[PDB]
């Protein structure tokens, strides 16, 4: 019973840029969701073992969770802030492939989801 290695957060071979908006992005947008009640299925990795969910990682073939997000910011990870808008798509977006329609899991991603749409819509 092993999870695989969480994604990488910081690569020297990785074009990185220090912009305002992903500054923005971690300041505002991601504070706010991390500080939302339904963060906390997604602040770490998915922890396939203690949820008993031995096809996660075999089904999803790039996860992906706020707590990456965040230390790649801290990184300076990214190249721009689209590169990690694509982190937060593909978070929601896995949440959503994994798991059925109405399950709560996906009811919590999807309030997450617009409240990100919302505050990237505030974006220099």
């Amino acid at each position: 019973s092993t999870n695989p290695p969480p994604p990488e957060t910081s690569n020297p071979n990785k074009p990185k840029r220090q912009t305002n908006q992903l500054q923005y992005l971690l300041r505002v947008v991601l504070k706010t969701l991390w500080k939302h009640q339904f963060a906390w299925p997604f602040q770490q990795p998915v922890d396939a073992v203690k949820l008993n969910l031995p096809d996660y990682y075999k089904i999803i073939k790039t996860p992906m969770d706020m707590g990456t997000i965040k230390k790649r910011l801290e990184n300076n990870y990214y190249w721009n802030a689209q590169e990690c808008i694509q982190d937060f798509n593909t978070m929601f977006t896995n949440c959503y492939i994994y798991n059925k329609p109405g399950d709560d899991i996906v009811l919590m991603a999807e309030a997450l989801e617009k409240l990100f749409l919302q505050k990237i819509n505030e974006l220099p």
